[PDB]
């Protein structure tokens, strides 16, 4: 019998991942959240990483996975140096890719079963823009 089992719930997929929205199964999630093969952290108020610091990624250190992605929705920019720091020391590879590689990445891994937290920042967060 698979003995994996007990509440496993309905497998999340994420569907498709523009850079400004973020389509998780049904759910367009339109901020920055953790997706990771064990639930779904919703909560991660980072939306720019100019905030970005090991403290406010404490609970992503707290998960202890090997592997992260991090999608900068279509606004590519590499975390603070100050953040590799914390990574290194504990061999965690932090990636910093676009939401569309990115989902790329997570797939493999995703198939090769191994701890990798996708953390999705979607730089999508405003409405009609100017135009009436």
């Amino acid at each position: 019998m698979p003995l994996n089992q007990e509440h496993p719930d309905y497998t999340y997929a994420l569907r498709a991942a523009d850079g400004r929205h973020a389509k998780v199964n049904e759910q367009i999630l339109q901020q920055s959240f953790i997706l990771m093969p064990d639930e779904l952290v919703e909560h991660w108020p980072v939306p720019s990483l100019g905030q970005l610091q090991p403290a406010h990624m404490d609970a992503v250190l707290a998960l202890n996975p090997a592997v992260i992605l991090l999608g900068t929705g279509e606004r590519q920019q590499f975390p603070s140096t100050d953040v590799l720091a914390a990574c290194l020391t504990r061999g965690i590879g932090l990636e910093a890719m676009t939401n569309a590689a990115a989902a790329r990445t997570y797939n493999v891994l995703a198939s090769e079963g191994r701890r990798v937290a996708l953390a999705m920042i979607v730089g999508g967060l405003e409405h009609h823009h100017h135009h009436h």
